[PDB]
C-alpha cells in the first residue's frame, strides 16, 4: 500500500522476456511484459479494458499482444489496433495503460507512476553490467518480505560476518573501518577490513591464495531501492583502485506490500574467462542472497505483526548509519507522494 | 457476502448424493446433503446444534443422520430424533436447520433464503435432462471466481472463438448475427453462424460431415444463475428445428463471494446410443468448461482487487448485450433483497 | 487475540529442548526456547532488539544465544552480554524480553503474562510425571483449533462411545466417575493383564486454571481404594498458539507394567492417547464453522454431559474478563 511510485524500478532481466508475455506484479500493479518482433520491450497493465482478462496469458498476432478472452489486440503503446467484433470499431476506451520502459545495462527499467514524470536520465548507472572489461553473471529471486528489509540487509554488508559466516567470515572484522557519504540522490557505505586473512570466498577470488590481505565492501544506494556494491580484496596493502573486485548488482522491486522481487548480479574484472569462477559466484548467489538472507528477512516479516501490535522499535547499532539514512530518505519520498494526492 | 438468497439454486447433481453425506457450501452456508433410505434428498445446516460438529462427516442410523461427535440423530426435517445422553430428552433447541430442497430434472434444487417464500413452481425448467428422447451426460466443477464472471462467460458464448480456439473455432465468426430477447426473470441470447466451415466440434457432431453448414448457438438465462443453451448444426443450410442439437445445462451456484460451483451437462438428440459421442461431449466439457474457462475467470478474479482499488470499469463491446442485461437483472435482485431485508 | 495471559502454560516437553534453540509461538508470542550449558532452560522473545531477527535460528556462544543476523549475544535473562560492533557498547535498549520459566514434573512451564504476577507456587501439580513409582511416556501434537474445543473434549471424559460427580474449586475443577462392574466393556485393555475377578472402574479428570488437565483411569477388584488400584494418570495440557490453533502436550503415567516396552509405544501414540484422527477432523471442522456461527447468532445447545465443560468454560471466561478489566 505504501510505495514510492515516481521512480524507475527494475521489472525484469532481459533474458526473462520474449514474444511470450511474462505476467509480473510491481508495486501492486499487474504487468504484461514482452519483447515485440522488432525487439523492443513493452509493458502493459495486465488487465484487458474489455473484461479484465490477463493479457499476459495471450500471444502475439502480427506483433501485437492479443487478449486470450475475446481477441482485442494492442500495440506496445497500449493502443487497441484490432477489434474483431461487430463493426470492429476501436474507441479510445479500448486502449490499455502502457508503462514507460527502458532497456539499459542489461536491465528492464519501468516507471510505475505518472508517465509524464518519466525521465530516462534519472535511471541509476549500472554500466559495469555491459562493460566488455567485466564478466557479469546473476539471476532473479522472489522473497516474501517488504523490500525495505532487504534494503536494510544490503546497506549493512556487515551482516555477512554472521549470516554468511561459512563464506564471508573474517578474523579482522573487529578492525573494520567504515564511513558514510551522503550525496545528491545517493548514499554510500564504505567498509575496509585491513590486514586480515582472506575469507573463504575472498580466498577463492584470489584462488586459494592466503597471505595477509586488505578487503573492501562498499555499497552505493540510489533513489528508492537500487544498489551496486564494491567487493575488492588485495594483498598486503595495495591501492583499492588496483585491486581485484566485483561490482554487485543488488536491486529490489516491491511486488506487494509484504513481498518483493530481487535482482542480483556480479560484475567482476578477474577470472573473466573462467566458468569455474562463474560457478563460485553463482553458488554464492544461490546460497547467500536467495537462501540465507531470505530465511532471516522472511522470518523478520513474519514478526512484523507482533512488533507493530506492540510498540517495538529497532535499537540501532554503530553499523546502521547508512541503512538508517537510506531508510529516512525513502520515508521522505513516501511522504511527498502521500501529499501529492 | 452479497448474495440473492431468496431463489432456487442447484446444490448438487443427483448422482453426487447417497446415504453418505456430501458436505458443500452454498452462498456461504455449509450444508450436509444426503439421500434418505426412502430415496428422498435432505439438506441440513452442516452444523450440529450441540457443539457445531460437521453432520456431513457422520453416517445414517435407522435412516437418520448421526452427528459424528456425540451421537445426536436428526431426520430430514432437521428434527432431533435421538439423544443418547442422560434422560435422553430432546428439547427444540436440539433441532437443526433444514433447507427446502426439490429433486427435479435430474438436479437438486435448494432454497437458501427465507423458507416461507420457497415455491417449487419457480424452479427453472430443465426437462430435457430427463427426457427419454435425449441422452444426457455431464458433471461438476469447482472454480475460484465469483459466479457472476461465469454468468458473463456463458451469456457471451462468443469467446469460444478465442478461448476454446481449438474446438469452437469458426471462420464465419465475422458473419455473426445476434438477437437478444428479454423476459421476466428470463433473458435469451440468440446467435447464428450460417454458411461457414464447421469447427472440429460441430464436425464431430455431424460425424465428420463435409460441405458448408448452418449452426445455432442460443442461451437462456433464468433468475440468478441457471442457463440452458442450444447448440445446433445442420447439413448445409437446413431449418433450425429439424437440426441435430444439444441442450447444454450450465448452472452456477455461488460458494463464497469469490468461488462457485459449476454444474454442466449435455442433453443431445443425436448419437443417443453411442459411448463415443458421449466421449466427445465429456471431453469437450472437461477440456473447455473445466480447464479453459477456469483459467481465464480465475485470473480475472485475482485482478478484482486492483480494478476496484482503482476506478476501472469494463468497456463493453457489441457482443455484451445479453450479458449486460442479465448482469443488470441480477443487480436489481440484489438491491431488492438488500432493501427488503 | 483473546487469551488469559496471567497463568502458567506448558511451552515444551523437556526432551524437546537443547543448546539448539526451538522456535515456538505461545499465545501469539514467538519464543526462543533453549537449555543453557548449565542445563537451565531459558525463554526469550524470539525477536532481536536490533532488527527483529529470529534468535531461535542462532546458536550458543560461550553459553549465550547469538543472534544469527549481526551477532548480538544474550544471556538467559535476556540481557545483552556482547555487541561486536563499534565501541561494542551495550545500552539497556539492546536487552531482549525474557519470560519466567520453570522446569517441573518433566514439563517446561512459561508465564506469558504480566511478569510481576508470575508465581511458581501457582504452577499446577503434575508430580506423578517424575514419580519413580510411575512410568511416564507421552509426546507433543499440534492441532488447528481453538484450545477451548480441546478443553471441552477432555472435560467430556474420553467420550468415545458412587456414579457421576463434579467438584468445583478455585482455579480447579474435578469430574469424577466411578463405575462398578460394567455394561459395555470394562477392565480396560492395558489393565487387563493385571488384576482380575470382580472390580471397580475409575475415570476422573482434574482441570487447573486455564487448560491443564490430569486424568485418572483405573481399576481394582470389588471394593478397593482407588489409591492402590491399577491406574494411569494422563497428562493432557493445552497451550494456545494462535486464536485458531494450539499445542497439545500429552502423556501417561502408569503404575503397572512399569518395566515393559510393549505398552510405551501405544501409550506414546497421538491417536490412541490424545485424539483419534476422526475426532481431530471434528475440532478443526468446528473451528472452520466459527465464522458462520458468530456471523449468525448461533449458540450451543447443552446436553446432560456438558456440566463439567460449561463450568470450566465459565471459569476461563471469568479469567479473561479479570485480565481485560485491567486494561
Ligand atoms: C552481498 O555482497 C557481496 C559480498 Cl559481502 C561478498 C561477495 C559478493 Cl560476490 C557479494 C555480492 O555482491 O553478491
Ligand atoms: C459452452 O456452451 C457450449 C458451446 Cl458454445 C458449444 C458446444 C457445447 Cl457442447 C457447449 C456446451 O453446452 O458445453
Ligand atoms: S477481456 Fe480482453 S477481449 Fe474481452
Ligand atoms: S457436536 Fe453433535 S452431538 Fe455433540
Ligand atoms: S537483528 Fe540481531 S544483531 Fe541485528
Ligand atoms: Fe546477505
Ligand atoms: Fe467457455
Amino acid at each position: 500500500a505504501t510505495f514510492v511510485r515516481n521512480a524507475w524500478y527494475v521489472a525484469a532481466l532481459p533474458e526473462e522476456l520474449s514474444e511470450k508475455p511474462l505476467g509480473r506484479t510491481i508495486l501492486d500493479t499487474p504487468l504484461a511484459l514482452y519483447r515485440q518482433p522488432d525487439g523492443v520491450v513493452a509493458a502493459l497493465l495486465d488487465i484487458c479494458p474489455h473484461r479484465f482478462a490477463p493479457l499476459s496469458d495471450g500471444i502475439l498476432v502480427n506483433g501485437h499482444l492479443q487478449c486470450p478472452y475475446h481477441g482485442l489486440e494492442f500495440d506496445g503503446g497500449g493502443q487497441c489496433v484490432h477489434n474483431p467484433h461487430g463493426n470492429g470499431a476501436r474507441p479510445a476506451s479500448l486502449n490499455v495503460r502502457s508503462f514507460p520502459v527502458v532497456e539499459r545495462d542489461a536491465l528492464i527499467w519501468i516507471w510505475p507512476g505518472d508517465p509524464a514524470l518519466a525521465d530516462p536520465g534519472a535511471i541509476p548507472d549500472f554500466g559495469c553490467r555491459v562493460d566488455p572489461a567485466y564478466r557479469t553473471v546473476g539471476g532473479y529471486g522472489h522473497v516474501d518480505c517488504n523490500y525495505k528489509l532487504l534494503v536494510d540487509n544490503l546497506m549493512d554488508l556487515g551482516h555477512a560476518q554472521y549470516v554468511h559466516r561459512a563464506n564471508a567470515q573474517t578474523d579482522a572484522f573487529d578492525r573494520l573501518e567504515r564511513e558514510v557519504i551522503v550525496g545528491d540522490g545517493e548514499i554510500q557505505a564504505l567498509m575496509k577490513i585491513p590486514g586480515g586473512t582472506p575469507s573463504v570466498l575472498m580466498a577463492k577470488f584470489l584462488r586459494g591464495a592466503n597471505t595477509p590481505v586488505d578487503a573492501w565492501n562498499d555499497i552505493r544506494w540510489n533513489k528508492v531501492s537500487a544498489m551496486l556494491n564494491f567487493i575488492a580484496v588485495a594483498p598486503e596493502g595495495t591501492p583499492k583502485e588496483q585491486s581485484i573486485h566485483s561490482r554487485g548488482t543488488h536491486i529490489l522491486t516491491p511486488e506487494t506490500e509484504a513481498s518483493c522481487h530481487y535482482f542480483f548480479g556480479s560484475s567482476r574484472n578477474f577470472g573473466i574467462d573462467d566458468p569455474e569462477m562463474d560457478g563460485v559466484l553463482r553458488s554464492w548467489q544461490a546460497q547467500a542472497l536467495v537462501k540465507e538472507d531470505k530465511v532471516v528477512v522472511e522470518a523478520i516479516e513474519r514478526r512484523r505483526a507482533y512488533v507493530e501490535a506492540n510498540g517495538i522499535r529497532p535499537a540501532m547499532l554503530s553499523c546502521d548509519e547508512a541503512a538508517v539514512r537510506v531508510s529516512r530518505e525513502i520515508e521522505k519520498l513516501e511522504q511527498l507522494e502521500a501529499a501529492r494526492l
